[PDB]
């Protein structure tokens, strides 16, 4: 009962969604443009009261290779949030009104 995040795991993205909690997802890279930017925003954009009962996972792109080798996503700011085994919103590349827009239904 006090979040709930997972570094790096592909296998948690399905769990979280199976599940029907609230579970957003934020990849990150050793030193990318986004992870770099968003640093910044990761107070506001994390501050949320919603962001406390919504579980955040960090994949970075060292373990979803198989992810961004098969997808090929040539970045690390995919958002994904599952509402219920629903998914509320979604945004690639950096921040942006659609990824946090996932917030507003947790």
């Amino acid at each position: 009962q006090a979040a709930s995040v997972e570094p790096y795991s592909d296998a948690a993205f399905t769990q979280a969604q199976a599940s029907g909690a609230p579970v957003l997802v934020d990849v990150y890279a050793d030193w990318c443009p986004v992870c770099k930017r968003q640093e910044r925003e990761l107070t506001p954009l994390f501050a949320q009261p919603a962001q406390r009962d919504l579980r955040v996972f960090k994949v970075n792109f060292d373990t979803q290779k198989a992810a961004l080798q098969q997808f090929r996503v040539s970045q690390q700011s995919t958002l994904i949030l599952y509402r219920n085994g629903q998914e509320v919103r979604r945004s690639i590349g950096e921040t942006s009104p659609s990824a946090l827009s996932d917030f507003l239904t947790r």
